[PDB]
RNA sequence: AAGUGUAGUAUCUGUUCUUUUCAGUGUAACAACUGAAAUGACCUAGGCUCAUACACAUUUUUUGGCAGGACGGGAAGAGGAGACGUCGCGACCCUCGCAGAGUCGUUCUUGACUUGGUCGCUUGAUGUUUCUUCUUCCCGUUC
């Protein structure tokens, strides 16, 4: 559960950190230094990490910082889709183009009773930094789903490329997100996802 | 090759949280627990804040009460006018000035005590009360 990372002790006077916090004291157990708190095993300090408590103090330590100054029943049959990437330009800097393409009323034959069919595919950007191997990281992923196929992604070494400035003027319905609103489009009846 | 029970401890995470008071328990003080419930008005967190039988028998109300055409002025020409009062346009007149008025006790404002008139109208306005309209011109409303 360690994921292989090594964790020095507070006496061994400070190689980067995952997170600079959990570290083990003099005994051996495992302390989280902003929350004080004391933890028998791995498992109970990802339970801290993933605990409501740990991310209040690490606002707070933020704060001292600035003043320093349907999730069941989702099919999946894990299809991979094909994606067409495709470099583009316009005007005035360089943005990336993606269309993905979906079945041709092949599958889709069978299920058909208004189940969030009416919902589009759906994109949103990942950080590497999990992962259900945890190995290496440290870059973003374009990441777009649909219902019933596999997921898919795109690697962005780039920090940013076509993030525009108030493309259109303020409409305001969110749908999912500024990004698939802004940048995207579902041509549902050819099923060709574009996004840019 | 793996493995149990008695007592007890620590540490995550999940979850809970005030509408306001009052009084009691409780507490080192808290906390916590136990009971009830204000509603209304006003002023710039606050309040010695406030509130929850008869009217019919003499002075009055059950009683003496009842009986081009029309209009409207103003003027002229022909066949409305007397009293008796009561409030006004002018004036040759009268009259000539700051105070309901006049005095005092006490205090920066109150309590007591006493007591337009005249003449015209040169066609001013009005209620008793007795008697006996037409034509023409002008200015307003209506159709
Ligand atoms: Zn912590």
């Amino acid at each position: 559960l360690s994921k292989g990372e090594n964790v020095p002790y507070t006496f061994q006077d400070e190689q980067v950190r995952s997170n600079p916090y959990i570290y083990k004291n003099h005994s051996g157990k495992l302390v989280c230094k902003l929350c004080n708190t004391m933890h028998m095993s791995w498992s109970s300090v990802e339970r801290h990490l993933g605990g409501k408590k740990h991310g209040l103090n690490v606002l707070r330590r933020g704060i001292s910082i600035e003043k320093s100054s349907x999730x069941x029943x989702x099919x999946x049959x894990x299809x991979x889709x094909x994606x067409x990437x495709x470099x583009x330009x316009x005007x005035g800097s360089v943005g990336l183009a993606i269309q993905v393409n979906y079945s041709s009323e092949v599958k889709e034959n069978s299920v058909d009773s208004d189940d969030k069919a009416k919902v589009p595919p759906l994109i949103r950007i990942v950080s590497g930094l999990e992962l259900s191997d945890t190995k290496q990281k440290g870059k973003k992923f374009l990441v777009i789903a649909y219902e019933p196929f596999e997921n898919i992604a795109i690697e962005l070494p780039p920090n940013e490329i076509l993030f525009s400035e108030n493309n259109d003027m303020d409409n305001n319905n969110d749908g999912v997100d500024e990004l698939n609103k802004k940048c995207t489009f579902w041509d549902a009846i050819s099923k060709l996802y574009y996004v840019q």
